[PDB]
């Protein structure tokens, strides 16, 4: 029952760069002396609520075999005055008489808000206390502090310091793959039919920690007892007990993941074939994302740094969502998506940037500029500019902005050094429709009587988001007929594919989103968005 | 005396629960054991004032089996700093003494309020101390907490966590139904008139919690009492002693009760018979809302998923509220209804759509957007379009939108994901004039006379609204000649029906809402709404 590294699941990364600063030091120190380390002695882990913090914590309590002595936040603040700063000072000291030793300081935020904002004198007391003994540990002393905090910004910022809590170690959201490890260290001990499959409850559970994916599987063997307990204890009930898959699905229905409005720092599942079309536009977007990453070396040879700014624009419906999650996906590179409402809706933009910081390659988007120009606008924009500034070249942070109105973007975006990579998105040809039509029927079953070269001559200025409407409208006529004809078989198979009747009904009022005189206007900024930066019309 | 599950009206899914959570692990420990699963040990009551949780509270105590300790948050509070905190140790402590049990903090939010938010050093404390005895709490110990509050946002988050209480039940605002249960719960012990009908009243009640029921009919035998001694204890008088319809309906008209400006979240009672003439409008919501909720397999088989916006727009007065209540209505789906005004009143929107999401399928409803438009507003609008890309379609949650002016509806909020389901809801013709006449006077009684044809003739251009007016001035006419009968008579039915003479004269100043140059602005945006969403008439 004892908690282990096994029992951890989704940071196999940041465990293997804990044991790096916890126990490699004690197994071989040998190592360190001979090269002349300073090995850390202050570790901070941070993450959203339920990400397996303290989980690590208990871990490394049972796995480092060095003392390990555990302070809780609230615990230290249930006590009168003397005895949480008794406490404290108690703690340090067996630390250091029992070293080597780890010092664990759970719920840091609880001990140690910011002073200037702390309100109490007691409070702002033990504050003092900590630092003084963070700042009293010798470096003989093999004492390592640990502590976990779900609010880092709520930390007092000088612990934050060379010498006090100074690497930090980011217990995040789990990816689907790590979503996948949970549930498996969680399914050890419960009974799963045969037709569970967790890597599909894995990749449809997004915004799930594992705090949230341990009621998942708590809550669908309890759905799995009501099913049982409804119909009737017998025991060849008790042995038919069983989570199927529709109690996984079930419970993943009814869950309200508290990490759903958190924001993703994941690789994303968009490929090429998701689009297809913009056949030159991904041989650019690789050069520009691509290159600078897999073959920094020539870049050097020929001693220009590449620009890492990018501006999408174009007609809405054109892709240019898909083309920044395409690239990030094929340069196996993190992606963090900022939609134009969300940065209005919000010190938090310079967060941003941190979290692209901390992913090495990663490709920072910004969706939906249009948003901005339309409408703290100002603040927003001037806040985008002074983080895309401090932001250089030689990191592999690539920044890509979207834009449909292209009549409207502040020319101070594209100043060189900012989103100077003006790539243009136009309406899909005749051609490129094709494809879009291949792409988005790839997961439908289509008749063979269906024939994309018809509907794209047919869907001439639509969209690549309308060719989707059609896909969409095409498919409600097919569960139409579906419904009707089961309706006929009970009161008195049938569809198996989408036909091409079914599109017929699709395109009878289908009309294209982008007009003809909108798309002249468009055709216009691709010649004049790089010269709107001076006087321009404006005198 | 004892209050027991029967005491409880309205609430019957929560009680399940509760018992689900409380008692059956009791009863069939195996059955948990069998599965793996460990039942929960936090339970927190929420909703608003008077919707009976303390009741629930002690319903669970006189019930369960278990010991059961009760923990008022205000008694703690009175209490000094260290008879708090040993009450809260001693309740804790003899929790654990006499396994299995259940510990119930009412008043939650007095005990545990934001730290950040608090100012007192004791309050902080005390909320420490709850947070540490939480956590102390071992998997073995069969020690259930319960708690209640009807401010959980002013709860401290760290209370709301895994392995504290982290399962959360609504006991919130009773339907016509709940009303009807609580009423018949609280009219156990009083007289009643054989000509009263509960059920009237519980339909007439509206923002009824149980508390405000409970002093409706305390209030209306107070009225019975008052209408018997006004007149006048004999024998006769007391045995005469029996609350009327009367008393009741008087006591529901003085009523004021405390839930009127809470969100209702209840299934609609409008059906397609209050509409009427809208058939292509009925199919396709049905499709829409109907169908992903029936044949989630077909949408599976297919391959695509489900749009789950819509967007209602069209010249005023022409059914698009009713649409939204009455395809709520079909789907026996919860319906939330929020008014521009009443957004641009107010982190609530997330509120809502957190409502939404706890109402598996519901019909979120954003009606009159056009105040946004004309409208704060952006920051609404902005906020409307995060949570709706927060939502995803494969939860039930339908999100429609309602707006008279489509010149000014933002486009972000028609793009794909968001209401991209236009739907254009016209002035009707003369058949659906027709029928919305019929539809209008089913619940008046209308003379042999009165003939709806030559009404929806007469009525070219009308609208909905305009068809309800002509309507009610019928019945207005119909009336004064009522009364007019009567003071000839009194002064020396003469009118069952409204007459088509009552209607002749309600048509005499009755003229159209919507002018024809307005019909061709509306059937000009029935054209041109899917396409302003990039440069359009900007540039
Ligand atoms: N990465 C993970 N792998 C496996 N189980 C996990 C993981 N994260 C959470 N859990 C489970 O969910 C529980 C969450 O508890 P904690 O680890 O204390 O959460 P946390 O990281 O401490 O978040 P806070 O800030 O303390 S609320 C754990 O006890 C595990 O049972
Ligand atoms: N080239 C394309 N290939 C395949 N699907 C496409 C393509 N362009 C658009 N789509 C579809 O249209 C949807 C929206 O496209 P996006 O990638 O968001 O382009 P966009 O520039 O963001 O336009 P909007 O304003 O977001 S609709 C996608 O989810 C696809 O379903
Ligand atoms: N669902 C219900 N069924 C029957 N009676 C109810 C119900 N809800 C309330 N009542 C009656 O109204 C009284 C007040 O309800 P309480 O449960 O004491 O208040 P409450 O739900 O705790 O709200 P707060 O937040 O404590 S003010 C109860 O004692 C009952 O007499
Ligand atoms: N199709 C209809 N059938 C029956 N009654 C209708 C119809 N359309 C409108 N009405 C009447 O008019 C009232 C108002 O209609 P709504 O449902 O609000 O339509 P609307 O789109 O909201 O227009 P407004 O601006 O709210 S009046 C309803 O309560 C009905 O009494
Ligand atoms: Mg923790
Ligand atoms: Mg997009
Ligand atoms: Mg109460
Ligand atoms: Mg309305």
């Amino acid at each position: 029952n004892e908690i282990g590294y096994d029992d951890i699941g989704g940071c196999r990364k940041q465990l293997a760069q804990i044991k790096e600063m916890v126990e490699l030091p004690l197994r071989h120190p040998q190592l360190f002396k001979a090269i002349g380390v300073k090995p850390p002695r202050g570790i901070l882990l941070y993450g959203p609520p339920g990400t397996g913090k303290t989980l690590v914590a208990r871990a490394v309590a049972n796995e480092s075999g060095s003392f390990f002595f555990l302070i809780n936040g609230p615990e230290i603040m249930s006590k009168l005055a003397g005895e949480s700063e008794s406490n404290l000072r108690k703690a340090f000291e067996e630390a250091e008489k029992n070293a080597p030793a780890i010092i664990f300081i759970d719920e840091l935020d609880a001990i140690a808000p910011k002073r200037e904002k702390t309100h109490g004198e007691v409070e702002r007391r033990i504050v003092s206390q900590l630092l003084t003994l963070m700042d009293g540990l010798k470096q003989r002393s093999h004492v390592i502090v640990m502590a976990a905090t779900n609010r880092p910004n709520s930390v007092d910022p000088a612990l934050r310091r060379f010498g006090r809590f100074d690497r930090e170690i980011e217990i995040g959201i789990p990816d689907s793959i790590g979503r996948l490890e949970i549930l498996r260290i969680h399914t050890r001990n419960i009974r799963l039919a045969e037709d569970v499959e967790l890597e599909k409850i894995a990749n449809e559970a997004h915004g799930h920690v594992g705090a949230d994916l341990a009621s998942l599987c708590s809550e669908a063997a309890l759905q799995q007892i009501r099913n049982k307990m409804n119909l009737i204890i017998d025991a060849e009930v008790l042995n038919s007990l069983a989570v199927t898959m529709d109690d996984f699905r079930w419970a993943l229905g009814k869950s309200n993941p508290s990490a759903l409005r958190e924001t993703t720092v994941e690789v994303p599942n968009v490929t090429w074939d998701d689009i297809g079309g913009l056949e030159n536009v991904k041989r650019e977007l690789q050069e520009l994302v691509q290159y600078p990453v897999e073959h920094p070396d020539k870049f050097l040879k020929f001693g220009m740094t590449p620009s890492k700014g990018v501006l999408f624009y174009g007609p809405p419906g054109c892709g240019k969502t898909l083309l920044a999650k395409a690239i990030a996906n094929e340069c196996q590179a993190n992606f963090i998506s900022i939609k134009g409402p969300e940065l209005l809706t919000m010190a938090n933009v310079r967060d941003i940037f941190d979290k692209a910081r901390q992913a090495a390659p990663c490709v920072l988007f910004f969706d939906e500029l249009d948003s901005i120009a339309k409408a703290a606008a100002d603040r927003v924009i001037n806040q985008l500019l002074t983080e895309m500034d401090g932001m250089s070249a030689k990191k592999n942070v690539f920044i890509i902005g979207a834009t449909n109105r292209p009549d409207i973007i502040d020319g101070a975006i594209l100043r060189p050094g900012r989103l100077d990579q003006l790539i243009y998105i136009p309406l899909p040809d005749e051609a490129s429709r094709v494809n879009i039509l291949k792409a988005n029927l790839r997961k439908s079953p289509i008749a063979r009587d269906v024939d994309i070269n018809f509907l794209a001559k047919a869907t001439q200025g639509f969209s690549g988001a309308d060719l989707t409407e059609i896909c969409q409208r095409a498919c409600k006529q097919a569960i139409r007929e579906s419904i009707e004809a089961e309706i006929r078989a009970e009161s008195e198979d049938p569809v198996p594919e989408i036909t091409r009747r079914h599109f017929e009904e699709a395109m009878r009022f289908a009309r294209r989103s982008v007009t003809e005189n909108d798309v002249r206007k468009y055709e216009m900024f691709a010649q004049t968005l790089q010269q709107s930066r001076g006087i321009g019309n404006n005198f």
